[PDB]
């Protein structure tokens, strides 16, 4: 029978869990029965013991069942998330966000998943005039009506909350970092995702397999948690069950290699201003980042229901992203979104 | 600056801290200025690293710095502790605290350290309160003990006040951490030497760099069979602390005669049992738990004697396991643990 000293000792000595332990110290964290100590316990020896895809999975399918859902039969099947575990420490762009609204665009149901943060997705939505709190039934008409919504973490994710303030007091990384990407409670079946922790991406990759989800785990060489322009990338290919690894080179395509500095953001209305340009059909390094990132959203998503060829896969990708941009399709798109939130009042 | 990410990384990222760290998180969990949940993750993840001598010295430190002292001039020079880690996980009878009666019996004056049970039914501290010995003693009162009756105890909860925070932590995740390491190593009397178990194979060295680097003669030891304490049942390995230095070494009761028993013919119950067990062993009882009494008691004779050193290793020995014994035989323990019921009862 489960208990903190059982399973901290088992952690601590450097052994995987047994079958179930993860889970009852995840009910515990979600019921608000672990104390804080247990908690942080709990999380820092999970991390330097590397935690396997059993596990995460264990803790994953804990915290969904404890969230929110939205209504029966609201979401596509074929619906894809865009989203990374975030703390690269780099501060670049909303480059997921832009990537999100330009597959949208391109005819892929999206649902993103997140909380406020510089400038967190969430905020530069907010910024965008994007109403980002909205309940289960409002996300719901979102998809349908736009083909866009967003699940903000604390509404859906609600017993997450003693988690939460512990993650905040230690500071440091731990697996609950991997686990937003986990727990999007539209529930898409494909996604691009991406994990600023190189090893733990193959974890992630492992816990999208168990589920059959079609995915792209991605970190970028220069340790981005998405797809790069500046470097090489690491692409996990979930699909049928099997995780693929592969390296990506950008340059492939005919993309210049563009310097980090090129993507910095800044603050939420400096951040809502590039998404501005990159929608008004702006050329050069945001644009580059964001049509490769939407690709291969594209690409996870193709991946539901074929098997095709890598590289005819990303050309489409590619192709069907810049063409959401340059027809005027994204940016006709986010007017749409930010419609639509007005429009609930 | 120091902060909480900041020494979090470090340990996550499996490094050591840079000199200092450590002091300042401890300061900060003694000054109750941590959270619980950062008291945590530091214990857990200096344990996950693996700590260094240097950085355990910073906490104990820290921890020394914030107990109450005894008076000036009340403890002698020559002052030993015999005390443990515990969480060896075998339920022993009390072998530190029956020791510690015996060495102080021979002559030498002794200043324990110890605390209530963690995980076995009886700590020191309990069998002590059994034995109807007032463990709550003030620092006054203990340096009187210690004049007066030529041992004392000092009840951590009473001279670590501000430890508090930590101790509820420990209870709290239940798992053994680096604080388990700090009991030995912040006896607030300062005893310069001693006989110090741990049951952790691993950090003994680490305690015994704490050790050397203080002006003290101990002896760490560990059970070659997971016994915090100089074991009958095979060997022991002993690291040797003086001059600010360490001799590693295998130790053999064997060479002295001693039978080798078994784990079980050292097993404890509670305190009432406990305390059964001492009054036994302190009336001339023969067997495995008087043996092992003997060897430890011994043991801190010998760490005792590497103070003003002019002994060698093996005659130590041999004159260590005469006084303990005597101390039994000639009914100096049980009269002296009678003297320190008195002391206590006349308050
Ligand atoms: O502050 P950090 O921990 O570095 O994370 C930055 C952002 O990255 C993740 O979001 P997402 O990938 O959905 O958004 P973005 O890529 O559009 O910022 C995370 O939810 C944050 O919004
Ligand atoms: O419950 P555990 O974690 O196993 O610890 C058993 C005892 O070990 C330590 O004491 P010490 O060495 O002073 O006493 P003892 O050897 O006489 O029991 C500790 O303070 C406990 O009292
Ligand atoms: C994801 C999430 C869920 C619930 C609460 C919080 C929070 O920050 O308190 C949170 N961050
Ligand atoms: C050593 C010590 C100091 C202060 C409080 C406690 C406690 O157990 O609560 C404790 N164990
Ligand atoms: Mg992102
Ligand atoms: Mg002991
Ligand atoms: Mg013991």
């Amino acid at each position: 029978v489960p208990s903190w000293p059982q399973i901290l000792g088992r952690l601590t000595d450097n052994r995987d869990l047994a079958r179930g332990q993860a889970a009852w110290a995840m009910d515990q964290i979600m019921t608000g029965n672990a104390r804080p100590a247990q908690i942080a316990a709990f999380a820092v020896a999970m991390t330097m013991k590397a935690p396997t895809a059993d596990e995460v999975g264990e803790l994953a399918g804990v915290m969904l069942s404890h969230a929110h859902p939205l209504p029966a039969d609201t979401v596509p099947d074929d619906a894809v998330d865009v989203v990374g575990t975030g703390g690269d420490g780099v501060n670049t762009v909303n480059l997921s966000t832009m990537a999100a609204i330009v597959v949208a665009a391109a005819g892929v149901p999206v649902v993103k998943h997140g909380n406020r943060a510089l400038s967190g997705g969430a905020d530069t939505l907010e910024a965008l005039g994007v109403r980002i709190d909205l309940g289960p039934d409002l996300v719901a008409r979102s998809l349908a009506e736009v083909g866009i919504g967003f699940c903000f973490a604390p509404r859906f994710h609600p017993s997450y909350r003693h988690a939460a303030a512990v993650r905040r007091e230690i500071g440091v990384p731990t697996v609950f970092n991997l686990l937003g990407p986990l727990t999007n409670p539209a529930r898409p079946r494909a996604g691009l995702i991406g994990c600023a922790f190189a090893d733990l991406a193959e974890v992630m990759a492992g816990v999208f397999a168990a589920r059959r989800s079609s995915v792209l785990v991605v970190h970028g060489d220069d340790g981005l948690d998405e797809l790069t322009t500046t470097t090489t990338s690491t692409i996990w290919r979930v699909a049928a069950g099997s995780v693929d690894k592969l390296t990506f080179d950008p340059a492939g395509f005919g993309f210049a290699r563009a310097q980090l500095d090129q993507l910095a953001g800044g603050d939420a209305q400096a951040n809502a201003a590039a998404v501005r340009a990159v929608l008004g059909g702006a050329r050069g390094p945001v644009r580059d980042a964001v049509v490769l990132n939407a690709a291969g959203a594209i690409v996870a998503h193709a991946g539901l229901s074929s098997r095709a060829e890598w590289l005819p896969a990303w050309e489409e990708g590619l192709r069907r992203a810049s063409a959401a941009i340059d027809t005027g399709a994204a940016e006709q798109l986010l007017a749409r979104w930010v419609r639509f939130g007005r429009q609930i009042l």
